């Protein structure tokens, strides 16, 4: 698929599963649309979000759901959730990998783009 | 301030200088409202932002013009911004460090929060 | 395997390709003994240093040469090398994926450990 | 000084206090040599490690005890410990910070060099 993304959590050691995460992307008119959404399996991946030909250029932004995350294990963290904004394909159609690292009081976010 | 800001450059190891930012509250309507912003000094550190009447319990974005960071070094970047959305003062005020450490095509964020 | 190492590029959003690291495994009198070496594949990945056998209790180090790394890429990075310095099977065998995210002036490791 | 190391803990979004360090400069025979040591103060800052006549270009290897920290808080910690290993100097006297983030089975360190 062309939009993959990977969180991991650096308190116990393991990926991060079952997290929530809502994909939009920016309308004609500015607004938020919403685009995908899903879970991370037991690996700590969200596969099978979109297809290369839906996946047109634009500015997309993924929302994760951390603070559910951390509070099912009875901690309150920081932040509300992770975000990630990004214009996507402005030079034809790329592979997307977000990769989020979290912790209470942290999280980190890396992409890897790779041509088809 | 209750509310202070640091922004680091990864690719040069220095402060990241004149960085924009903006502070938006949520308001009763979900939607964003602005009500702070400046852009960091020589020491990557913006101060000010709010005062401890005003900096009521709430839910805070701060948004950090990172995109035009990156394109004035003639870099070209990943993100639009980056982001840091959290509940304040749910028990109480506390003073808030936010530290943002910024690389072409990754950022982190950390808070440091103190009594 | 039991263990494998991941490394990406967070300047250039992509795998870190050909970079070279060593193993060690801290010895009876305390020093660190060579345990196994290799570099990345094409998608920042090595594979292969190991067996369940081989990988008995012990503290290991993976040291990972981050500046040649950055120096074949034109930039003078700040570190000398990256070092991951661990206890592994202490409770029984696992395995471990070593993570780390490069910039030339910051890294960050990460471990994921999960149960045979 | 023109060396600090600054220690944050990720789990409790705080300084990271009473962390041990200590500071070795490689010899010519390829071995650490330990000149500088300390831990850190209830800002998670450690200062004053050594003095820019002292601090001659050279490698330098900065090793700070991690898993006593994890201990001192009940939690079981992944690394031994965690390693900044650096060439300073190399084109004059910077002032260097270093400053590591620190979560039970991960560490990120970042530079901050000044001139
Ligand atoms: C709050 O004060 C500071 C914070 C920081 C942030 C620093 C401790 C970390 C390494 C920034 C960071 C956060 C998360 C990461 O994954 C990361 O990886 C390089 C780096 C630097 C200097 C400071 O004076
Ligand atoms: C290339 O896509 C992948 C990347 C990864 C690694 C990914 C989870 C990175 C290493 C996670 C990460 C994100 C931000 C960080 O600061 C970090 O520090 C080690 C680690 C695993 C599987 C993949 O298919």
């Amino acid at each position: 698929c062309p939009l993959m993304v990977k969180v991991l959590d650096a308190v116990r050691g393991s990926p991060a599963i079952n997290v929530a995460m809502h994909v939009f992307r920016k309308a004609a008119d500015d607004t938020w649309e919403p685009f995908a959404s899903g879970k991370t399996s037991e690996s700590g991946e969200l596969h099978g979000l979109t297809t290369e030909e839906e996946f047109v250029e634009g500015i997309y932004k993924v929302e994760i759901d951390t603070k559910s995350y951390w509070k099912a294990l009875g901690i309150s963290p920081f932040h509300e959730h992770a975000e990630v904004v990004f214009t996507a394909n402005d030079s034809g159609p790329r592979r997307y990998t977000i990769a989020a690292l979290l912790s209470p009081y942290s999280y980190s976010t890396t992409a890897v783009v790779t041509n088809p």
